[PDB]
């Protein structure tokens, strides 16, 4: 059946704090795997109609070593958006995150966000991840990832 | 099969820090959907025996614009409860949240909670959502919601 | 079909700001259930090949009355590690948590982490839960737990 568990590809990540779309994932190394669905530039396309469970885990971390956060109070957000090739429309399925104060002398800072839900998806619909502060992302495969798996055929 | 994904219905929502129940959800608009189960005043009633995966996502936001938090350090909590007929006692299945300090001249504030789990549910049982500070809820369907779906037939 | 939903057993728990493995769980009392898979010292061992959805929920809490906090900035982390019989070496599957400041003041402090994912598991593999500051764990079964359940046969 259709499913996917993609892990962050640190090698490519735009610096900044702007809400961006992460488009570098692995589908073969470690826990990364993908059956049926295809991965097109960080976009997880659906090739089979059905009701899937979509989930994402995003880890953020700051180490004084890397320098200092670009702002005392910052927004650590994750957005699970859905697009389509058949239609240029865009939609948010899930949102999660929180504003966190990483100002000070605390040597280390960390914060993760989880999010999931049951959704109805049509072949052609694409799923992508949007986050803020992508420079603060934890690159480990067990820290940052998102995926999906079909539960039952569509009505 | 049986499943459900319900999105918060802001129009019908009170206030106060005390832990209240959310009885206003959609089941037809946008991602809101429901199959088999029934939506009775925020009480998702089961209509079939089996193992369901129960999940919920509650977003919270605030801006000093509205003065300051009720109590400097406030508690943002979500409780997934199941009220059964074979003995009408409110039972807690899952709990998540945290204490945050949004008081004082502050910027915008946001924080989300996600909870989920595998459970055994007998036809007739009802699932509801209880939260504190419901006045700080995020109305968007991609921020506040909850649901469930059948995984495998029961023993 | 295989599946499990383990709740914390507050009975046997040490104390210390170090990453330790939790080896005390229930599989009968309340929501605690386990099918096929076995529970051996907090090590959920798989007895059937396949794709399972692994998840966990950990609640942390502290009240000023219980004394004083280990420091200022403490790490509340959770780890869903997998150990192979072929090689007891530890592999992280999922990670979550955050660095929280519970010093200074405030009556109560609470914070939960949630993490979930879809994984490929071979029979004889063991899934365990590691956390930091286990002395701050919330003993209630709806506040601390972790489970697993098969979604589809393996390739």
């Amino acid at each position: 059946q259709p499913f996917a568990h993609l892990t962050i590809n640190a090698a490519s990540i735009p610096s900044g704090s702007h809400k961006v779309t992460l488009s570098s994932w692995y589908h073969d190394r470690g826990w990364a795997k993908i059956s049926n669905m295809t991965l097109s530039n960080g976009k997880l396309r659906v090739n089979q109609d059905g009701f899937y469970y979509l989930y994402a885990n995003i880890c953020f971390r700051h180490h004084e070593t890397s320098g200092s956060v670009p702002t005392d109070y910052l927004q650590l957000m994750v957005y699970v958006v859905k697009t389509s090739i058949k239609i240029p429309s865009s939609h948010n399925l899930m949102k999660g995150g929180s504003t966190k104060n990483w100002s000070g002398n605390s040597e280390f800072h960390f914060y993760s966000i989880n999010v999931g839900g049951f959704f109805k998806l049509r072949a052609g619909e694409e799923i992508s991840i949007q986050v803020s502060n992508p420079s603060l992302l934890d690159p480990d495969q067990d820290a940052t990832y998102f995926g999906a798996f079909k539960v039952q055929d569509i009505d």
